[PDB]
């Protein structure tokens, strides 16, 4: 859910505070998101974007009905690594490893301060 993203996104990122840092970046990183990624970052949240979204339309998820920031799945972060929860159930699971695609994703490419706080006309 939000915090267990911001805690997983830390693991991978410990001079981090992902709520500051990747919100309000690109098209895609923060509240909704439209257009083309400006950068290989803003992917990762376009790709995160359109997981969550996945999310929902599933028979686990929809038998239930959550919200991708109500879902108290389990996560551990050891040396940096990430690692869902055997226990989480199907829908747990599919928005855990969401997550983390999303975290392991943002420490691997390149951060553009001049994409950050991008105005939505160039979406
Ligand atoms: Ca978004």
């Amino acid at each position: 859910a939000l915090w267990q993203f911001n805690g997983m996104i830390k693991c991978k990122i410990p001079s981090s505070e992902p709520l500051l840092d990747f919100n309000n970046y690109g098209c895609y990183c923060g509240l909704g998101g439209s257009g083309t990624p400006v950068d290989d970052l803003d992917r990762c949240c376009q790709t995160h974007d359109n997981c969550y979204k996945q999310a929902k339309k599933l028979d686990s998820c929809k038998v239930l009905v959550d919200n991708p920031y109500t879902n108290n799945y389990s996560y551990s972060c050891s040396n940096n690594e990430i690692t869902c929860s055997s226990e989480n159930n199907a829908c747990e699971a599919f928005i855990c490893n969401c997550a983390r695609n999303a975290a392991i994703c943002f420490s691997k490419v390149p951060y553009n301060k001049e994409h950050k706080n991008l105005d939505k006309k160039n979406c």
